[PDB]
């Protein structure tokens, strides 16, 4: 989808340190389980955490617009 291309440059918007936490942050969710709780064991820092959750919450809010408008026959 689009949404690939929206992750990719969502990546690229953070020091090349930290772009692989940006990723795990975005892969899919077949647990059901929160942005928080996925990072509770991973546990690596402040900002490897901080990275995972903003790229979590920000891909997690493009799914649903997705799955609405793919819902809605829009997409």
């Amino acid at each position: 989808v689009q949404l690939t291309e929206k992750r990719m440059d969502k990546v690229g918007k953070y020091p090349k340190e930290l772009r692989k936490c940006c990723e795990d942050g975005m892969r899919e969710n077949p647990m059901r389980f929160s942005c928080q709780r996925r990072t509770r064991f991973i546990s690596l820092g402040e900002a490897c955490k901080k990275v995972f959750l903003d790229c979590c919450n920000y891909i997690t809010e493009l799914r649903r617009q997705h799955a609405r408008a793919s819902h809605l026959g829009l997409a």
